[PDB]
């Protein structure tokens, strides 16, 4: 059986765009919890988590809304343990990617022995001093390294995170908008990753092999799936804040996905950057919802092939 | 040369939406006998079936029409018979896919030894007793296998109907909503399948290889070929009663079918499923009709490298 | 470093359609040539050719406006053989396809050993006496090629036309539409080409590897990339003159690319058939543009993994 945390995460603070904070609303609307149940899901629901406003926020340099990125994601590292202390896989309803700093830190704190899988169209390992826009949902992972430590000014509001990851625990899937500085730190790390490029050429079966073999090789370990939406193509989630075509298809979507639930170590889980708000019309915002708790879906066992219980159908 | 012999089946009782019946009309409309004989085609058209009106016909349990369902199978299985004795490849034009149940009966009629592909997002293999729509194009595999008989309760309309398939003798390709009770019998009885998922991960080209090498491996056998458009993303083939997103795109359709045509083995060929008024538009329905017919045009010949006559064209 | 030549070829008399003559200037509209300079690019435009006006082309037999079109090329080939002479990678933006004559000849003057790679949804090798069209952006190739010189008639504009590269020096990528005596001269001459269908089977990776194989295979030399941007599916290109369904992807589009600026061996590149008067939508118009920015981009240095200067971001 597989018992699910459900923790809404209504922020936005780590981009420019408001709608997104209206994810989790969305996502349950559509019968998420619903249809999570409908399968062999034990769900619970630990709502949606109150990010108090946090008026006075000027920006540190650049980075934007720092103490209430901050804050957002140390109150969201909080529930996420709590969710893991009870033996569930937490479900985080974003709301913007830099919460995965607090998802991925919660999570870390119940299993630090986590391989992160990146689902994205964008790299967000900017660092305060690297990125150019200065939202914090570019720059999340950077927090989260131990090699970046050092490289990462203390910014207002994250005085509280210890990076808990290391370069080698974590893989990168449907990059296709890389910074120049983010690009450094990836050769730099060695960090792994599959880009567009490499998903062209290996085709996405190949890609999730070497994924699970290259975090789960050695030994395995809980795995924590971290998927902004824009990772997938704007064809199949266009209500998103930094869309980029040549994106991955719904059905490689899918596929990442049914792939991670198969190994049974899903121990964590970001669905992140739903944004209503930006749907050019409402078959634009359903459609991108939908996808969403598609996927959501197969990271909990649908599978395309079939689902069926254990009983005699045929009787 | 390659011998067509067309038969319109304008059906549509084996599910709720009508207009599925004018897929014959369209189709045909569309040129496709025309454009079958543009290339190396014999082809003969025997017509649309003329479906007699069975008014009475309530339901059976949940099945519903399954007299009319029942007759129209056991017409077109004998004007199936009937064309295979002339030589000839049966091209069913539906209707919906309950039809199936007498294409593949009437074709083992004159050919015992033909092997099954089935080409849907669904797995058509729902039992009177299994389904719960109740609708027969949701059932016709069920009433053609062997290993099944003894499940299916004597519907009325198919007293006439001998399972003449074994589970090993047909392979799934494009499954993405598979009914629980389906899946039970998938893997009960051990038959090949390829969902999508293992079209990602395999990628058409060994898909089809696989098939193929199951199917022929042993010995070489005639082929049936039964291609429900909806198995085609609905990107491609909107104009259908139960579309499914995430489908098999254009070219790995016309991947399919080029790959069964050159094994020189088609035998017999069902395209079905296509409904002109489930068109959201006008272009729905010319889009759905004529990837149709290019899937159709694959099966016998035409190769998107090119085709040439046996002449020397620079002379 | 990469230097480019770029060279606009509003030219349109190797087909019907006017408004392909626009492709320099939306290409550079879109901002190219700025684009590539924010990139790692020493470019240097050699502006658009001014390609005189000949009222008096009546048809030879049936190939239409052959005076215009061989006089354009002849031009075009001069620049071109210019811009390689400057040790410049040499960008034709087109304009259509049958430019391919003055590109290819020119390049093949300054470097004989080139290859070519032909992206298109046709292999445009009709000859004057195959071609049903009398357009010549659909007989280029026939042109260059040694072993059909004899097989061409002496038509009027190309008499200073020498074929100059065999069969084996070109690999096609992306066919779906190609004419029966074009057929003939491929499986004649045994052209190696990369149907959709070999895609389909192989994938864009396995496809690359054999293209960049075939041709560097024996030895390394300059490579001529020859794209005709309906090669890549309408659903991106649009704003084409013959656009066919089932298409290479964005993603392919961009492999494709991607691999050969990865060789360091292009030497020669084409932007062919891009016309905005046949966009059905100004969103049509750009999204075909935007493709073609992309294309190029990727030709010369733009990785979807990202791209960073050889310096130390952190620091
Ligand atoms: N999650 C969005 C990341 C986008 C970003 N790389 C950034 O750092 O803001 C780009 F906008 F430069
Ligand atoms: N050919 C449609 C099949 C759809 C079905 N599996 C059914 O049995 O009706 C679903 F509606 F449950
Ligand atoms: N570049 C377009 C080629 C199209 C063509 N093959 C031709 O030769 O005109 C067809 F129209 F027949
Ligand atoms: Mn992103
Ligand atoms: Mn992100
Ligand atoms: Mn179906
Ligand atoms: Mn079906
Ligand atoms: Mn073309
Ligand atoms: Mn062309």
């Amino acid at each position: 059986s597989r018992t699910i945390g459900i923790i809404g995460a209504p922020f936005s603070k780590g981009q420019p765009r408001g709608g997104v904070e209206e994810g989790p609303t969305v996502l349950r609307k559509a019968g998420l919890l619903e249809k999570l149940k409908e399968q062999e899901c034990d769900v619970k629901d630990y709502g949606d988590l109150p990010f108090a406003d946090i008026p006075n926020d000027s920006p540190f340099q650049i980075v934007k809304n720092p103490r209430s990125v901050g804050k957002a994601s140390e109150q969201l590292a909080g529930k996420v343990a709590e969710v893991k202390k009870n033996g569930r896989i937490s479900l985080v309803l974003g709301g913007d990617h830099s919460l995965a700093i607090g998802s991925i830190s919660g999570h870390a704190r119940v299993h630090p022995d986590l391989g992160v899988i990146w689902v994205d169209a964008h790299t967000d390992i900017n660092t305060p001093l690297t990125t150019t826009s200065g939202n914090l949902h570019g720059q999340p992972v950077s927090f989260l390294l131990k090699e970046l430590k050092g490289k990462i000014p203390d910014v207002p509001g994250f005085s509280w995170v210890t990076p808990c990851i290391s370069a080698k625990d974590i893989v990168y899937i449907g990059l296709r908008d890389v910074d120049p500085g983010e690009h450094y730190i990836l050769k730099t790390l060695g960090i792994k990753y599959f880009s567009m490029t490499e998903v062209d050429r290996l085709g996405i079966g190949k890609v999730m092999e070497e994924t699970l073999s290259y975090l789960l090789g050695r030994k395995k370990r809980p795995i924590h799936l971290s998927f902004d939406v824009d990772g997938l193509d704007p064809s199949f989630t266009p209500a998103t804040g930094t869309p980029v075509v040549g994106g991955l298809t719904y059905r490689e979507g899918l596929y990442i996905t049914e792939e991670i639930y198969k190994t049974g170590l899903l121990s964590g889980l970001d669905i992140m950057e739903v944004n209503p708000s930006l749907g050019k019309t409402p078959e634009e915002v359903t459609r991108t919802v939908n996808t969403a708790v598609a996927i959501t879906l197969a990271c909990f066992g649908l599978a395309r092939e079939g689902n069926h219980k254990p009983i005699d159908y045929l009787n």
